[PDB]
């Protein structure tokens, strides 16, 4: 199926804008990226910076994952990001989410050859 790397770019990589122009945005985004298809996937995280900015993340500031893999990266910069969080009232089909646009440092799990982001962990 559909790599790690390749599912990571699909959910979490928007470099077509520089920011969350509206505040439908993750309602567009998450239908798009096929994340509301069976449910509506909760919380997701859109970077919109470049692939090739986001995929230096993995030689930057080395960390703990969440599940405790120390195969994470912090990026050492802030970048664009938009945080999407499903709505108290959003039920599937009609999946409604809040776009939340932010500036924030990414932390990604890196893998494989090349050596590129694989899970979106957190932003901080
Ligand atoms: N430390 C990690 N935490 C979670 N997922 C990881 C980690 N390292 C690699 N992965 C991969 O990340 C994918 C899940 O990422 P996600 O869909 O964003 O939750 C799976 O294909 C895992 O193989």
């Amino acid at each position: 199926k559909e790599t790690a790397a390749a599912k990571f770019e699909r959910q979490h990589m928007d470099s077509s804008t520089s920011a969350a122009s509206s505040s439908n945005y993750c309602n567009q985004m998450m239908k798009s990226r096929n994340l509301t298809k069976d449910r509506c996937k909760p919380v997701n995280t859109f970077v919109h910076e470049s692939l090739a900015d986001v995929q230096a993340v993995c030689s930057q500031k080395n960390v703990a994952c969440k599940n405790g893999q120390t195969n994470c990266y912090q990026s050492y910069s802030t970048m664009s990001i938009t945080d999407c969080r499903e709505t108290g009232s959003s039920k599937y089909p009609n999946c409604a989410y809040k776009t939340t646009q932010a500036n924030k440092h990414i932390i990604v799990a890196c893998e494989g050859n090349p050596y590129v982001p694989v899970h979106f962990d957190a932003s901080v």
